C-alpha cells in the first residue's frame, strides 16, 4: 500500500463542504438543495458541517476565482477539527486549481476526502500527497435526493467511512436511476423514478485477480494526462482500473481513443483487471462494450478480466472505492470485493 | 534547431507512399484514386513513385498489421535511393505503431516525411528521432484532386520542399472546398465545388512575434499525452502552435478541455502564439473561437497572438508546416510567415 488511509468518521464529528469544480451550491435557486443534503449528513449520519469560506459564493464567483477554491481545500485539510471533507458537486474545471495547491498541506494532514466526476481531479490532488481519497457520492447530486436517501448509497457510506471492518463484496444495487428532476424546491416532495437494477456484466476474463484501485471520471483523467498531476509509474503496477463515464455521454469512438491512449501508456498491460459503471441513462451502455472488447483485442489483452454496470460514476445509487485499496474481481462468479477497510 | 532539416526534392527523385494509417489506398474501389495521386507525383513534380510492401495490401490486412505499416516506414527511411516519403491518408489508429517503431533507423536517414491529420502520430515519430518533418498534403486527398490539383497546394509544395529559399509569407488561399465528392471512379471528372475564402482573422495579440513551430491535428496529439511519443519540454519554449480540427468535426467542448490541458501542462503559457486551421466545412467556426478566447481568459493569456481560419488542416488547398521552423505572426498585419526554408 502506497497511499495513507484516513481516520474513521463518527456521528458528532466535524464535515466540511467545498466547491472546488462547479459553484452552484451557493446560486440562489440551489442553496436550497444543498441545504436539503447538508440536513441528511446531520439528522441521517449524526454529522456537523461545515462550508469552506468560499464554497457558497455562487457559480460565477468559483469560476473566476479557481484560487479561492484551492484555499478553501487547503484550509479544510490545515483544520485539525474537520474529519473529512465532501465535494459539493463535480464541474469541469477544477484542473485550473493546480497553480495553487500546497501538496504537502495534504500529506501532512490525512482525512476523508470525497466526491466523483470532475472531483477526480482533486482526487488526484490528495493521491500526488500520498493520501487514499474516496470516489464516491457528494452532496447536491446523493446526500440531497428527494425525499430520502437510496438506502444503498447510506449503507456504502457506512461501510466504508464509519467502519474500520473489511469492506468485503459490493453487491449491485436493486434499482437506478439518472432521471432529470430539476434542482427547483418546489420539487423537493417528488420522488425520482427509477428502473430494475440487473447487476454486473462480465465482458472478458476466466480468473481471479486481485490489485490495488485507481481511475476515476475516463473523461476527466484525460485533462490531467501529460501534467504534473499524473500518478507516477508505480501506482500503474497490478492495479484495478476504475472508469466511469459522465453526464455528457462521451461518443463511443472516444472511449476507443481514451483506452487507446492508457494503452500507448503502458497501463492496460500493467492492469489486473478493469471495472466500469453503468453509464448515464445507460446511454451507449451496447456500444461502449464494443470499442471496450475491441480495444483488448487490438493489444493483446483479450483475458484481462473487465465487469460492467457497477454502480458507480454517473448514476445513482452509488458505491464507493477508496484509492489504492486492494480490491478483487471473481469473474468466475462475476463479483467485485474491496479487501480492506476504507478507513482505520 | 534540435531538429535535422531533411535534404530538398528535385524532379527524377524517388518518393516513397505509405499507409501508416487507414490502409484504404490499396482496396480495390480506391485503387483508381491512389493512382491518380501517384500521376500527378509523376507529371507535375517528375518524381519516380515507389509504394512500400505493405501499403496497398488494403485496409483489413493494414488494420490487422500495425507492425507490417511500421516496417514499411523502416523500408522507405533505410532506403538510401529514396528522397522523401509521403502517407496516402490518415485514418485513426497509427498510436498502434509505437512499439514497433525503430527510431534509430528514422534519425539516421534524414528525409523529407509529409502527410496529416493521424499521420500526426508518425510525425511525432520522427520529431522524437530528431527529425522535422511536413504538416501537408497526401495523397489520396490533396494530390489526388480530381480533374487537376489546386494550383495553392502546388506552390507550397514547391516552396517548401523543392527551394531552399525562406519560405516567407504564407497568403491565405482564393478559394477552399471540403465537399465530399466519393473516390468513386465514375465521379473522376467531376470538380468539386469550391467556397471563397475570406483570409485570416486575428482572433487576440498586438504583437509580432516569432517561434518554432509545433502541433498537429488536435484531436490526434491528444492520442500521444503522457506517453513516451510526446515531445519533451525543450520543444514546447517560445513555440508557435499549430492546431487543426479534422473530419470528424469535434464538439466546441472538446476543443476547451484539450486547451485547459495545454494550459496544465505549462505549454500555453511558453508559446510565443497559435495558428488554427479552417475547421472542415467551417462546422463551428464561430463556436471554436468562443471556446479558445475562453481559455485564453481563464489563464490570462488574453495578449498572446492566436490567428485563425488558415489553409491547413481538414480543407483543401493546402500549405505546409515545418516542424521546428522558425515562423511569424504579425498582428498588425495579420500575417503569417516561415522565416527559413523547409529544406536544405
Amino acid at each position: 500500500a502506497m497511499l495513507i488511509k484516513p481516520k474513521r468518521l463518527q456521528p458528532g464529528d466535524i464535515v466540511a463542504t467545498v466547491s472546488p469544480s462547479w459553484g452552484g451550491a451557493g446560486d440562489s435557486e440551489i442553496r436550497w438543495r444543498y441545504e436539503q443534503g447538508v440536513k441528511r449528513l446531520e439528522e441521517v449520519f449524526g454529522l456537523t458541517v461545515v462550508p469552506m469560506p468560499n464554497s457558497l459564493k455562487g457559480s460565477e464567483f468559483i469560476y473566476n476565482n479557481p484560487q479561492a477554491r484551492a484555499e478553501d481545500l487547503m484550509t479544510a485539510f490545515q483544520d485539525t477539527r474537520v474529519k473529512a471533507i465532501i465535494a459539493n458537486i463535480g464541474g469541469q474545471d477544477s484542473i485550473r486549481l493546480l497553480p495553487y495547491i500546497d501538496f504537502n498541506a495534504i500529506r501532512e494532514n490525512p482525512k476523508i476526502f470525497m466526491g466523483y466526476a470532475d472531483v477526480t481531479i482533486s482526487h488526484l490532488f490528495c493521491h500526488k500527497a500520498g493520501l487514499s481519497s474516496f470516489y464516491g457520492p457528494a452532496i447536491l447530486t446523493d446526500f440531497a435526493e428527494n425525499v430520502e436517501m437510496d438506502p444503498y448509497t447510506v449503507e456504502m457510506v457506512n461501510r466504508t467511512l464509519f467502519s474500520n471492518e473489511m469492506i468485503g463484496e459490493i453487491q449491485p444495487a436493486p434499482e437506478w436511476t439518472s432521471e432529470r428532476l430539476e434542482w427547483i424546491e418546489i420539487n423537493k416532495d417528488t420522488r425520482r423514478t427509477m428502473q430494475q437494477n440487473n447487476g454486473y456484466e462480465l465482458l472478458q476474463g476466466s480468473t481471479t485477480v486481485q490489485g490495488r484501485l485507481i481511475g476515476g471520471c475516463i473523461e476527466v483523467l484525460e485533462f490531467a494526462k501529460g501534467t504534473e498531476l499524473w500518478p507516477e509509474k508505480k501506482h500503474w503496477e497490478d492495479s484495478i482500473l476504475f472508469f466511469a463515464t459522465s453526464e455528457d455521454h462521451p461518443e463511443p469512438s472516444y472511449i476507443k481513443y481514451w483506452l487507446r491512449n492508457y494503452a500507448a501508456q503502458g497501463i492496460l498491460q500493467k492492469a489486473k483487471g478493469i471495472i466500469f459503471g453503468k453509464p448515464k441513462d445507460e446511454m451507449y451502455y451496447e456500444e461502449y462494450k464494443h470499442e471496450i472488447l475491441q480495444v483488448m483485442k487490438e493489444h493483446n489483452l483479450e483475458d484481462l478480466p473487465i465487469l460492467y454496470n457497477l454502480n458507480f460514476g454517473a448514476t445513482e445509487p452509488k458505491f464507493i472505492l477508496p484509492y489504492g485499496s486492494m480490491a478483487e474481481i471473481d469473474c468466475e462468479n462475476g463479483s467485485f470485493s474491496i479487501l480492506e477497510s476504507g478507513v482505520e
